[PDB]
């Protein structure tokens, strides 16, 4: 079942959330992604569902903004770059998006990109994006292998100065066919 707390006690700070593990601390199963179909820079595979889930979370919040961050790719750094290795493969970013199927960038700061109104105390579910961008047309085979992290520039009076909310580790895996 789908229970949580809501208007009632036991709730974190309210100007924030807690990150689930469901979150911070998962993988996405990108699937197999062809060499085969990376043909031109427009090249784009059936985009499989993700989500961060924030909760526990408090009960006064009025927003947030993202701010996703990683090693960014060469040619297009609004792409994610792989672990850059031998075996990882050439010319494919990751290609993480929001619901709206927009190019999400990295190392822009919390300004180029936004978040929805958060409820409190829910598992506060938004609806995003990840596949496999490609960059060129190299086509050569070899496995998907990527990091970066979210931070949710939580909608506080910012008193400190501001850092990473987490290391929420985002990792994708997947494959490279040659065919």
């Amino acid at each position: 079942m789908a229970d949580s707390t809501i208007t009632i006690r036991g709730y974190v700070r309210d100007n924030g959330c807690s990150v689930a593990a469901e979150s911070t601390n998962f993988t996405v199963d990108l699937m197999e992604n062809a060499a085969k179909q990376f043909n031109n820079i427009g090249a784009t595979t059936p985009v499989v569902p993700f989500r961060i889930l924030l909760s526990p979370c408090g009960n006064a919040v009025s927003a947030v903004k993202v701010g996703f961050t990683g090693v960014a790719d060469s040619h297009n750094a609004n792409l994610l770059a792989l672990e850059n290795t031998v075996s990882a493969a050439s010319g494919l970013g990751i290609q993480l998006l929001n619901e709206q199927q927009n190019q999400i960038p990295l190392n822009a700061p919390s300004s180029a990109l936004s978040w929805t109104t958060l409820t409190p105390g829910k598992p506060n579910t938004l609806n995003f994006y990840a596949r496999l961008m490609a960059t060129q047309v190299p086509v050569t085979a070899g496995h998907i292998n990527a990091t970066a992290t979210f931070t949710l520039e939580y909608q506080d009076n910012h008193h400190h100065h501001h850092h990473k909310q987490a290391d929420s580790t985002i990792t994708i895996r997947g494959y490279v066919r040659d065919n």
